[PDB]
């Protein structure tokens, strides 16, 4: 299914495993199954971190 997903609200990031992003940039979701902090790869950087799910929507 949709895997691909758009963060809905800038983020900064305070610890270094998380990812931060701006409204609008995109994620392809490695692992949305553990917990509300999905493992994501940005689209724009290319970098494999942590993301706070509740920020995104699937792009479609």
């Amino acid at each position: 299914g949709v895997t691909l997903f758009v963060a809905l609200y800038d983020y900064e990031a305070r610890t270094e495993d998380d990812l931060s992003f701006h409204k609008g940039e995109k994620f392809q979701i490695v692992n949305n199954t553990e917990g509300d902090w999905w493992e994501a790869r940005s689209l724009t950087t290319g970098q494999t971190g942590y993301i706070p799910s509740n920020y995104v929507a699937p792009v479609d």
